[PDB]
């Protein structure tokens, strides 16, 4: 909806509210399958050049069906075993005997189709490519007589087109052992992507949503290889399921927070940690500290829960009141006052140090504002960028209504001479604590 | 020029000399534009197998077409919105009516041409693939008949070519949200990036360097999706301007400096921060502490304000004295003795420590230096191999004066018993005041 | 063979053992030529829609080899130069007069053979594509008359396909500035991957390995761009040559060690570092900690010592007793009581803190184990996923056994008031010196 943001000036941090979340929770595993053809070499008297360019297209198919069968009689690890067990269940039935027979004869007919595989899953499995029907029909009365017939032009050009997909799907599944993400248009058509987010038991409203962020789902998806059985290759798509919609998610950026004191040596810093995506999330917060696994698309963000912690609610209240003792709020403290910025969603906080020169211009007007030494923001309404000595950042031009909440900063509730200036990863209370065992160390002396 | 290199024996680190730098500080917007042609799907009797492959390639492009209009429909943000503001403008303008009509008017008869936009912007523009003039003229008659016409096998072959670059366009616009860096030949070819280079405002000598580095322009270039509207498709390429031209750049390396006592437990380690690339710029140096933000040819580099922290020119002092009150040089300190190598410019650090075999070869005469426990130094005449532990890493072997400046480590002039060993962003002065403290807690005690 | 695992109750680690690593010690480099046609443009009156497809991919020919020259007039350097010097010098010894002449007189008649260069070295020199031969007997007396004759249809189609693999090459060589990892099969198709293994002065146990293992040897390989002159195209391929074979290895796993107190604020946290690969090697350990430098293949293991650290063997008693004093095992301490979970090889350890659900279910029975607060772990033995707050893990389904080590938790050993809780680099013996001087202070006062 409204995108919102609340600068905090005590604290030196800013929160972006009003995206709206979908966590993936769930998969949903589809087969896919490429019918191909067991034609051994075979040679017969062969010159005319048409005869020469089918054979050496089918040289080229025949390399990826050998190099395709070594990748999946020793495949490698990968650091996404931890999210694929949906996926690999899947192989590991298609392995038994007479399953991958059933779905060579559910997808005898028709491309698509629900098929019951043992463990009772009913999978959709999906024929995209056939090659055995076109080599059989189209080649092999050209390669297997005494002499080679001659394929017309039309025939070597089809052949070189069809082929192509199986030699890219075999570059993609070899260089990452089996595994990859996201899935390429080689591994899944937008057309064949959508149609298949339409036959899924998701809600109307579900579906929508994939549909229109095609992108993201291609980026928080996995392709999976099984088996090449019997004249054919089949490989399983991992698709997200987002078991939490709509629910409410914002981003908290933060920026050091130090004293301006003139003198070098007597200055200390703060810095609120813990910066990222949260979300509400079944009576918790689930926060998400790496900056690639939450996908924004306007007001909506697709995070992924497999690289999350999970917080309890109170977390929230770090913004509000980081001094509240229902949450334990983490900082990080320092010296190291350097001067930068973070262009939040709706504006930017500047972390303004020592003789940098800081300022927020208009592209038309110039220089609108200039920061003095401390922690301040300016929101996007009016500015274009933002200079930090020689960098210059763009502001975002997102619509949305920024609220500059004043306060003092809470770096001058701190005498100098007793704080912990080289603490990675603290707490407000913590802090308190080594100030008090400081000033008993002082008493006692 | 002349690469040259200092060791400073005395904390542990070198710094390497003589590089000229290019800064990026400016963008020049370009609009690529690529004439596409609305068909819809068009049906007459086909079945001879020219006119399949022709509607087969004819439904790659209409795909295209609504692939990348679903990645305009909702277009995603990504991690470069900071750096793209000048780009993102140019496609603002284009989504106008009338704009796009201006650059298709100008284009008619030419493949360049400069278009004065809205905004007063002089920009230039190209069409660098036609396929609305294709698809229309030898095409349509091919499928806006009765019956289909039958297309010679040449026009069946230029059409897959041709058709090719707009596939592999919309493969990278739609697995990167429509902002793809580096700019691949695909979005913009060696041929069509180098004309692009000779018709913009720079000097004859800023030509010349971006002419000769073209790799490097391309991977601090960024392609920006703009609109398909009217049988047009557009984009933007953000080149780098070069604001800062031959600045005096180096580098600096740091490798752990510890005591050399035989007991455990007994030793301690000081490790200078904030190695990486240094730039004189305005007055102030540009640090770059990622190692990616800068490309190095030669005596040259290339590096990115974007991606920089501004520094006072006194920041050099650490390097000739690092005791120096100008400025507060900043250390790490630990009791973690590993052995361990960096490879400079043009010589190999060592810190060696407990039992670890190190060493220095030449390909043909072997071993020519053992290290002892401490931090040590050899430049590259002579040396190819730097060996530590079971490690063997390889000396550049560019060349270069290396110098050795003598000095006492400075690990040794800190008593043990009151050393702050695992402080993890700490200074000089921090330390010597955590010293002051742990020795007014004795005196009291 | 039989995988193993340990979980250490007191420490919350656990060692995977049982793996065979295979180690690089060594470069076995190789010359692969692409014999390329001097053939400046040439004209002649043409028209007919083969002479023009003919012209057009000729001309992206030769725009791919001035691109090529492009890139080696002016090199770039890489993050690769550390381990690429066997590499460089077979491209300098090529730039000599009469080297390059050399292997195009070897590879005249066959395409592999073995070449003696100057320096000594007896190389496997290839020759993968030959356009020299098909421009100059199938193109120029097509383009170098007074009027071009007419090719066939098959010639135009067999010259994209030809000149294809040159574009991907040149493609591949440009965005990287010279230096490809891993190897592409463009580079090397795995046929000729595999018939260069074979000619390898390697044992049959080792051709054995690399040839089963082949995508993983391409991840561990490097394509060095040489020279282009006299019409000729040399590239280096820097193939792995493992000098430690079948060694034991073993990867540890850590997670936080918490005390489990009701009072925030009371409560204490210790975790050991240094988690990753360790492989015997040469009388000491060599320790990856990086995660993508060793490729796993069931009990397998591939690393590259070019990112190790090497460490005594003493190490390993971290494992069995930390408190050991032959090895100063290391910590990190804080208070910062979130919970995780880490997937082991044959299990998962939960470290379950505050009010997190943390729980163990099989697919079919449910949740079959419910964690309490502390750290604990479960066996892959009738677990299939782990869940610890909002975020399911999978477990792997590996074969072997684990052991449950029981111990009281090392964490439960320390008072609270005295113990350092920020410490992010420390050591057992460390924190116990801090643990002596705090206690000191106390006395004292
Ligand atoms: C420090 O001492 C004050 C004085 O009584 C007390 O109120 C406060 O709670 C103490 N802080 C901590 C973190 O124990
Ligand atoms: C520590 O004390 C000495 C003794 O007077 C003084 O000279 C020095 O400046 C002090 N160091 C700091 C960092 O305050
Ligand atoms: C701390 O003091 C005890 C008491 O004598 C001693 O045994 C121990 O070795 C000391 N620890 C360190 C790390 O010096």
């Amino acid at each position: 909806q409204n995108i919102t943001e609340e600068f905090y000036q005590s604290t030196c941090s800013a929160v972006s509210k009003g995206y709206l979340g979908a966590l993936r929770t769930g998969w949903y595993t589809s087969v896919i399958t490429i019918e191909l053809s067991n034609i051994k070499e075979n040679k017969c008297n062969g010159t005319d050049a048409k005869v020469k360019l089918i054979k050496q297209e089918l040289d080229k198919y025949k390399n990826a069906v050998t190099d395709l069968q070594l990748l999946m009689q020793s495949t490698p690890a990968t650091g996404s075993g931890s999210a694929i067990c949906s996926g690999v269940a899947v192989c590991k039935v298609l392995h038994l005997e007479g399953e991958v027979n059933k779905i060579k004869s559910a997808l005898l007919s028709t491309n698509k189709a629900v098929v019951s595989l043992s463990n009772g899953v009913s999978v959709l499995t999906s024929k995209v490519l056939d090659l055995k029907n076109y080599i059989d029909k189209q080649l092999l009365p050209i390669v297997n007589k005494q002499s080679c017939s001659i394929p017309n032009i039309e025939t070597v050009i089809e052949f070189q087109q069809k082929n192509n997909r199986l030699l890219e799907i075999t570059r993609e599944f070899s260089v990452n052992a089996g595994v990859t993400t996201p899935v390429s248009t080689y591994m899944l058509t937008n057309s064949e992507l959508l149609s298949l987010i339409n036959d899924m038991p998701i809600t109307n409203d579900q579906k929508k949503l994939m549909s229109n962020n095609v992108q993201i789902v291609r980026q928080q998806s996995y392709s999976i290889m099984c088996i090449i059985k019997e004249e054919v290759l089949a490989y399983v798509v991992q698709l997200p399921l987002y078991g939490v919609i709509d629910t409410p998610c914002w981003k908290l950026h933060t920026s050091p927070l130090c004293t301006t004191n003139t003198k070098e040596g007597s200055n200390i810093c703060l810095t609120r940690t813990d910066r990222g995506w949260y979300c509400d999330n079944a009576g918790s917060v689930s926060f998400f500290p790496q900056a690639e696994t939450c996908k924004v698309q306007s007001n909506r963000v697709f995070c992924d829960t497999m690289n999350s912690l999970t917080l309890p609610s109170e977390v929230n209240l770090c913004n509000v009141d980081i001094f509240n003792p229902k949450y334990d709020c983490k900082i990080m403290t320092s010296k190291t006052d350097v001067s930068s910025s973070v262009i939040t969603s709706l504006g930017a906080i500047v972390s303004c140090y020592g003789k940098t020169k800081c300022t927020a211009s208009n592209k038309n007007r110039g220089i609108i504002k200039t920061f003095s030494n401390g922690c301040d923001y300016v929101s996007n309404k009016g500015v274009d960028t933002v200079s930090v000595g020689n960098t210059l950042y763009c502001v975002n031009k997102q619509e949305g209504q920024s609220l500059y909440v004043k306060g003092e900063p809470i770096i001058n509730f701190y005498d100098p001479l007793v704080f912990p200036s080289d603490e990675f990863d603290a707490s407000i209370s913590q802090v308190n604590e080594k100030i008090n065992q400081s000033l008993a160390f002082i008493r006692k002396s």
